[PDB]
């Protein structure tokens, strides 16, 4: 059931900012990566002084890449004077984030009616403020609380590219790659404690439960705009299984709370996997490990229905796994982690079903591919012993 | 003329190692676009809780690419318990350096025959000690001293595989891109003042001038071992210019002294830039303005000894710059920055002559290029106007 109790007018998300030692480096390195086109920059060459920031996009995907400056080019600048493109951005607070977490995301942005008036909602509804609704150029508004760890949820709001101040990026130096990723899916957090989380969020939003799930190590619930365009999953470790729980694996080194994955929805999953698997050594992302060949033969038990046997057959060449609810077809993919640490990595997904538009959460999220997996790979072992 | 005053056994370049936040996201860039295959690495996967270290390789050129991991995860550690396959390697001396540069060198590394002696007589003779002789594994000893700024000169001499405690990479995730780099030729620091900076260099390895320079911007000298196969040049900024000197601009951004280029020589210039050229946009490195026309029309006149009319229409393809010495041909371009900050690029080269082997140095460094470059920019406005 939805019960349609957002506090503010939501419409979807707007983009993802990672906040960067390089913003450079990394942004070449997803670009290659992820299939995605540098779009705008914010940097030394536009007049900011402050910070360097680059997005790239893909279809209706923005990742923005942002890294601090030497704090003395700006030594002389005030708030108010401020060359700074987001001002909402703090030398001391990203330097402080990245020593703590590593590259991870900073802000999970959505587009809202009115971002002043959603800051002054949520604060009123408990939410913790971040940085005051800020008007750029008299044409867009943005504000910021926090949504968990140093994590912030962004309130972008526009009268009426990207952000004022930032300039599109030169036709030479922006190729245009594409393997497919048009938006993103949803967003998942890691915390300590699942239920205060949620309070909290839901509590300053109106988000409602769109799912919850549970021996796998976590408990997950989602939080859902009125639409259920806005996907905001969080889990938390469960302690006292036999393997430790990745939960907590990733809390221990992130140092606490932060964001886990960014799932991207692709309009042709095969294409993106095909285009991302070939650059996984030379530049781009890794994968996880396929499952066992026992995991497709029972597919077609699951799925013949949806998927014939040779789009089966390319699910297993690209190692893709498939869940379905009683609505829908999901087909997903995880890649390694996106940087040093075990902590951020990125999901790819594509939704079958709910046509109405395709409706959002289409098919869950891989709750049944839990059990599916360790039986698959249960009955692989018995095939190579046997 | 060479004295060949070394003061201890220097054989050749070893690696440069980089500071980063994060060294997965750089080394992957640097990976492919400069043709370098992943090597070995140290970090989580081989017991290392300390640091994160990936090492590429092009012929007998090595990257390494380090960055720290959450001090959490070796808070129990001492040093002579450490995890760390560099022991040298500080977290705060990390975050600082990084913090206060952006991405940068840390380390010159060279090959000496015994690198406690190598230290011990630098320190003797005025070097300022950064890291004591450590032997790892009874097999390699690594010491260091600082060169100029935040930049240290790294010995290592082995008794006979890159250090013990890295591991070769897994062949999956070692692609093995070439495009035809193959050794570092020379490592170029930027300094507030060169006399005191040359002075406490060569005071401490004996190294010799081999080159010396002066409207630029800028003085610089070049310091070389015995065989002149360890080349050093040191620039400081020339004020009172109508340009700003862009070694000041360096200064200013890197926060102080640091190293500015690093040379790399090519086995065949043409295919090099060809390679790097066909990836700028997609991930790698982008290049400097080409020069105008009129300077290839007066290669001709130049080195059309050297060159034939084909060879020098290639150059001008690529963007390829061509000094000559007394002695040799130079071949030479110039990145754009590595990263966010204007202070680090990369220079590609190759020689042509003194065959005896090819003795270092050859043809010089691009001295000359500063005349041709500004006569034929002047005579290229001269056509656009008429
Ligand atoms: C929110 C989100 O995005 C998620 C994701 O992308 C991958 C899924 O795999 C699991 C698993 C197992 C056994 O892997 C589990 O035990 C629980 C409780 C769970 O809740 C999920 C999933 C469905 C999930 O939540
Ligand atoms: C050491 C090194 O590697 C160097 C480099 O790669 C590029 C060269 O260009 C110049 C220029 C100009 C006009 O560009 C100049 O005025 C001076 C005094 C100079 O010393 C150099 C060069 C030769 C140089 O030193
Ligand atoms: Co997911
Ligand atoms: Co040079």
């Amino acid at each position: 059931k939805n019960p349609k109790s957002d506090k503010f007018k939501v419409k979807r998300f707007h983009h993802i900012e990672f906040w960067c030692g390089d913003a450079t480096n990394v942004a070449r390195r997803f670009s290659w990566g992820l299939g995605m086109r540098f779009s705008a920059k914010s940097d030394l060459s536009t007049g900011n002084m402050v910070h360097a920031s680059y997005l790239l996009t893909s279809g209706d995907l923005r990742f923005l890449f942002t890294a601090p400056y030497s704090p003395s080019l700006s030594a002389g600048e005030i708030k108010p004077t401020t060359t700074a493109s987001i001002p909402s951005f703090d030398h001391g607070s990203c330097r402080s984030f990245f020593s703590s977490h590593g590259l991870g995301v900073r802000a999970v942005a959505i587009e809202v009616e009115d971002a002043e008036s959603a800051f002054s909602i949520s604060v009123a509804n408990g939410a913790i403020p971040s940085s005051p609704p800020i008007v750029l150029n008299e044409a867009v508004t943005i504000a910021e609380v926090k949504l968990y760890g140093d994590v912030v949820l962004r309130y972008v709001s526009y009268k009426a590219e990207f952000l004022p101040g930032f300039e599109r990026v030169e036709d030479a130096s922006s190729f245009p790659l594409d393997y497919g990723i048009r938006r993103l899916d949803h967003a998942v957090g890691n915390v300590p404690e699942l239920g205060p989380a949620l309070t909290y969020v839901a509590g300053f939003t109106g988000f409602h439960q769109f799912a919850e799930f549970t021996e796998s190590g976590l408990n997950s619930a989602v939080l859902a705009s009125n639409d259920e365009m806005v996907l905001l999953p969080i889990n938390e470790p469960v302690h006292g299984t036999k393997r430790k729980s990745q939960i907590q694996t990733y809390l221990e080194h992130n140092e606490g709370a932060g964001l886990q994955h960014l799932a991207l929805m692709s309009e042709d999953i095969f294409r993106t996997l095909r285009e991302m698997r070939k650059r996984s050594s030379i530049g781009g992302f890794d994968f996880m490990p396929s499952p066992p060949p026992t995991y497709y033969q029972n597919l077609k038990k699951r799925v013949g229905d949806v998927l014939s046997d040779d789009q089966i057959k390319e699910c297993e060449e690209l190692g893709i796994l498939v869940d379905r609810d009683d609505q829908g077809t999901l087909l997903q993919i995880f890649t390694k982690p996106l940087g040093d640490r075990p902590t951020i990595f990125i999901e790819i997904i594509q939704r079958v079903g709910c046509m109405m538009y395709q409706s959002g959460g289409c098919g869950g999220f891989g709750k049944g591919n839990f059990s599916e997996l360790f039986k698959s790979i249960e009955e692989y072992e018995k095939t190579l012993e046997a």
